[PDB]
């Protein structure tokens, strides 16, 4: 070993190297953990007996044990090193992740009268183990709290382990499933040893981060026209007299639209469409009422965000869909209905090229089957699912947004990609588990056939260091003009952005896109 | 070298091999460049400020290069030779192409009064080049005019290339892109040089060519029952009450509709329906109103032809859907507002088994969810996206037709394939580019600070040889008794179908489908 | 390793040999970090708004973290031996030196009523690190105060480290720099070990003395 308590077990590497293509960053934190549920496992449910709703209703446990979650980009990449990632690439996916506990020390408290005093304790450990074998419920991904703090300089608290499992109302069904995770190999460490292993991403695609030059119907030739033909005219013009004639004709540059196009755009889900000006949308609450929804098993859940749609057209800002776009708060923001002002809104318009606008119909069919005597009828379609022929864009990852999900194990799914952004993985970096070991106070002399139901209050801290080896699409292009690029502000303000205030609060003021530079589709 | 003026570089090929399977078709024309946008590049657009409307507004530029378009069948097969590929096989694919220009001969001309005089010109080049790493618009898959005509003794005229790029209205936005072509590596070439290179056509299915001869529906076997049950009953029958009662039965030869199938009907996006007889059509104009489209970015765009989709149903020959097929003209047919005549109409009457007709529902579903009180209401299901258990075919290739397109690159695209028919592809056939090197007549004397804005008149001449090595799969096949064919007509005629008239104008009277030979669904 | 906490992890050596030309000279001196910022960062200005005028007009950072000043002669030499050095001899340039903490040992101080109590803490750890990319704001050379005390005995307070950046008033531009400390690469330190690391000093001109 060669470690003992006289001597650290690591070193803080918080760094980024950027070799070649490849660009190794690491990351450093602070971490303590809080003993959770007393040391106990909880049953925890929300009937609809209460105010709850049928929709609201859960059934599952609180476990005492803890994860790390550095599931978020601004955990890997300070806002320069995410710049030059933004600026100068077209696409990056992650290829191995590392992973390091260490310099580890435990603690314990008591309580005496008001004084509050700490000590160390030596021999306690805690125990440590990843679930390589996918055996768990994987609960990363559903983009919860508690991330690695961007600002490295921030200490952070594990957040607590707890899953959900099948019910019926409160109650549970026959397949409701429980785990005890104490029923599986871990480690168990000392204040002198440190925890580490390697993963290694599965093959997935580069991540894209452009927008298209040409939007899905421009693909043709100004110049030239066509050599099909279309229907442009059901009735002889220029005559008193309305008689019916079919006439062809050729889609050139006068008419682009009746072109014969080789593609489609991306498939539809409709939203409803609100503006940030107040007195344009209407006086109700439609926000749950009229929402876009999908219906399972009695629970209808609200669709957040939904596919991945343009959020607004063109010569409209303020317009944007319901639930469509991920929305983040502010430095400080509350928790629970905050003003428009605290949260911020992520936008959807570089894929307006090959996305249909998310507020407004995909397309227009016919309803009706025309006659002599029947003039035609053509309705809407509001949700349009895939066709052959259709390209589309997934959606765009944000500095603050999750990097990863996990593809759930199923027979059938169509383009695994998170709604959230980020990478699908069938086998997704394995989730770390920890847990205090729990120390029991003094037991009776006398035997006792229950088990211990006292402890002694404890926590842990230590260091967690993580790198992730990524893998960059250099931007080869020929572009003439000048691109565009993320770029801080030239004029002067109260102070810096992406940086601390007075009174030490690290603040982000906006969400950070990673689409600027441009390809020809 | 040891070219120079006194020999030619190169000679004629055009021929077809028939090499066991492989199939190896060289075609040759004779080409001439006139000289575009007196060498400049244009800023082109159309606003909606003049009599366009939002659908038509464009932004590009019209460079002064210009570029060779094989990317049509008629070009690579002689109708013969492309009468023995469809009737002898499946399915076929390209592999390799190989490109040739020779015997450039470079010519100028002057305007002497009335006197129109030509001569040769020795020095001057004309510039060539191929984007093998597709960083300009691939503009080839549109199926613009001008590619190479079909009877070789045609000589043609090189079309303008040019671009269209992102707009808002007539004005454009920040990732509007610009190119300027004589930015790219290219060759400059004189009267003795010729100009050469070799492509690869990537992994591609073969392109079927067959029509199923089992409707999808009919898998079953005639004689045999099945063993699962349906619901064939939910009154109690041949009684004074009505009695509600579930009473099960089997799906046999009797009823053949009620069996249980493995799989479905295509995808199915309906269009409106049109019949050539005049009378029976509506008195309005329908075309552009009541015609299927799709919106995107706030600009309707008419959908042609769409998915593919059967033309019409069995004993109906008139009826064709509004923009599902493509129309070709006949030989000189007039480009704007001509008469039904005029057109060629394909039709998809082979594919009537696997896939849903056009302009017909595509299914019914239950619209709402029966009582005691309430009686069931069913809706039609106009528009029906992709569902796990569909097969379809794709569009068929004719004579006419486009060869290929470009699949754009993009990061989720479902089951590519042009609309146009012909196949996808990610890394198409390059497209070639050409321009006469510009020479300025004699500038002044005393220095100028502007650029040269004279230039002798000028026009290039020359030959070009493409030849495209095909993948045949075997027709074999015990069917009994013979198959369809394509065959010539045995009757008299005028004249000749796919040769010259009178005056020398080569006609084609009808389109080719590829589709003859019968297979086993 | 071999060090553990019942081992010190050095030695005193405060000496000065005379070898030849070459003239080699150390010291050592005792030195206590208290926490700083309660471990935060904080944006400091001072805006002529106040009873300051417009050259006083400041915009910067005071980091938590804390910097070891040698910059001063009189701590290398001892008066006798920079006698030595200024009577016989014309010029003198450094050429390479060396550094070494050890010794660390670790404490917590609690608060209870008006008892003062001090106790140790084993596993706490200080974090170390040089810039020898020269990627931050060199604050070394403006002469300002905490340079290792003259006299051996003495101990001494390492001071805080801060930065002044660009303003306009008390606001800042867009160029503004911005540095958190802890995204460099530093070393984590255990009352056993120690941490040593040599430089060597550029081609310079003798100091005419």
């Amino acid at each position: 070993g060669a470690d003992g308590v006289g001597s650290s077990s690591g070193n803080w590497h918080c760094d980024s190297t950027w070799l070649g293509d490849r660009v190794i960053t690491t990351s450093t934190r602070t971490w303590a953990l809080p003993t959770y549920n007393n040391h106990l496992y909880k049953q925890i449910s929300n009937g609809t007996s209460g105010g709850s709703t049928n929709d609201n209703t859960y059934f599952g446990y609180s476990t005492p044990w803890g994860y790390f979650d550095f599931n978020r980009f601004h955990c890997h990449f300070s806002p320069r090193d995410w710049q030059r990632l933004i600026n100068n690439n077209w696409g990056f996916r992650p290829k191995r992740l590392n992973f390091k506990l260490f310099n580890i020390q435990v603690k314990e408290v008591t309580q005496n009268e008001g004084t509050k005093t700490i000590a160390n304790n030596l021999t306690s450990t805690i125990q440590v183990f990843t679930d390589s074998e996918y055996q768990l419920p994987y609960v990363l991904g559903s983009a919860h709290q508690g991330c690695l703090p961007p600002f490295p300089a921030d200490v952070f608290m594990i957040p607590q382990y707890g899953y959900l499992t099948l019910n019926n109302g409160s109650q549970a069904v026959g397949r409701s499933s429980f785990y005890c995770l104490e029923y599986f190999p871990s480690q168990m460490l000392r204040t002198g040893n440190n925890f580490e292993f390697s993963y290694q991403f599965e093959d997935v695609p580069f991540h894209s981060s452009y927008a298209h030059s040409q939007s899905l119907d421009r693909l043709m030739n100004p110049l030239i026209d066509q050599y099909l033909y279309y229907l442009s005219r059901t009735q002889s013009t220029g005559g008193t007299q309305g008689t019916q004639q079919l006439l062809f004709s050729q889609a050139g540059p006068a008419n682009m639209s009746a072109q014969a196009k080789n593609w489609l755009p991306g498939p539809c889900y409709r939203q409803q469409r609100v503006s940030t000006t107040l007195s344009q949308n209407n006086n109700s609450n439609f926000a749950w009422t009229g929402a876009t929804k999908y219906h399972l098993n009695g629970r209808d859940s609200l669709v957040n965000p939904g596919v991945a749609m343009a959020t607004h057209k063109d010569d409209e800002e303020r317009f944007f869909p319901s639930s469509g776009v991920l929305m983040f708060g502010k430095q400080g923001a509350g928790r629970d209905n905050v003003d428009y002002s605290s949260v911020m809104l992520t936008s959807e318009e570089e894929i307006k090229t090959t996305n249909p606008v998310a507020t407004e119909q995909y397309g227009v069919v016919a309803d009706n089957l025309q006659q002599t005597n029947t003039g035609p009828i053509v309705g809407n379609v509001n949700s349009q699912g895939a066709l052959p022929g259709m390209v589309w864009q997934n959606r765009d990852v944000y500095l603050q947004g999750p990097i990863w999900a996990k593809i759930p194990h199923t027979d059938g799914n169509f383009h695994p990609s998170p709604l959230m952004g980020g990478f699908g993985l069938k086998h997704p970096p394995p989730q770390i588990l920890i847990k205090n070991t729990p120390v029991p106070a003094d037991p009776p002399t006398t035997f006792s056939q229950a088990k211990l139901a006292s402890f002694i209050t404890q926590y842990s801290t230590g260091q967690v260091s993580v790198e992730i080896e990524w893998e960059l699409q250099k931007e080869n292009s020929k572009r003439w003009n000048p691109e565009i690029q993320y770029t801080s502000n030239y004029y002067k303000s109260t102070n810096v952005d992406f940086a601390v205030n007075t009174e030490g609060t690290y603040s982000e003021p906006r969400p950070i896109g990673t689409r600027y530079l441009t390809r020809n589709l």
